[PDB]
């Protein structure tokens, strides 16, 4: 499928163990990509004081349409330096590795796959 239905945890930045995915633009958005099909994927909403608390580059999360089911549909952009890899809309959230920190919310996604 071009989309698949996913519940990502809601993580506090100060609980992340795992503060990226790689080292990369290409290895970040590979791993984010198989973390969220493993089901082994957070997502940390963006406020000020997160980004610099994470690893670059970072993955996110951004609105791709104007919500099935009640799923946003989503895609994933990286960013490295100020500079971002792909053009989508609003950021919902910054994704990490998910290793079993307890979440504070779910965000229900369709994610372009």
């Amino acid at each position: 499928k071009t989309h698949v239905q996913l519940s990502l945890p809601v993580l506090q930045v100060r609980d992340v163990l795992v503060r990226g995915f790689g080292d990369s633009v290409e290895e970040v958005l590979s791993e984010a990509r198989q973390h969220l099909k493993d089901g082994t994927c957070g997502l940390v909403e963006v406020e000020k004081g997160v980004l610099p608390q994470l690893e670059q580059p970072y993955v996110f999360i951004k609105r791709s349409d104007a919500a099935p089911h009640g799923h946003v549909m989503v895609e994933l952009v990286a960013e490295l330096e100020g500079i971002q890899y792909g053009r989508s809309g609003e950021t919902l959230g910054v994704l990490v590795p998910h290793v079993g920190e307890i979440p504070v919310a779910y965000r229900k996604v369709l994610l372009r796959k």
